């Protein structure tokens, strides 16, 4: 008769988990915003009558 | 008397659950606009006045 607990304490504290799945960071970039813009320039187009 | 080594149990290496916040964020600003079309100017020689 005499001691008392080991100290044994055992249970995980906080239960692992180091999981950073998928959003994980920063995943393939958001949208491209599309650049539209003028097309071809025909500036001094043919010549009429 | 009082046991030893009683399994003193308790939560040894503390954790920390998972998680990522990497989600898809802020994409670049609106495409670079335009005026597509005939970028262009009056033709060529043309009705004289």
């Amino acid at each position: 008769g005499a001691p008392g607990a080991p100290g044994s304490q055992g249970a995980p504290g906080l239960q692992g988990a180091p999981g950073a799945p998928g959003s994980q960071g920063a995943p393939g970039l958001q949208g491209a915003p599309g650049a539209p813009g003028s097309q071809g320039a025909p500036g001094l187009q043919g010549a009429p009558g």
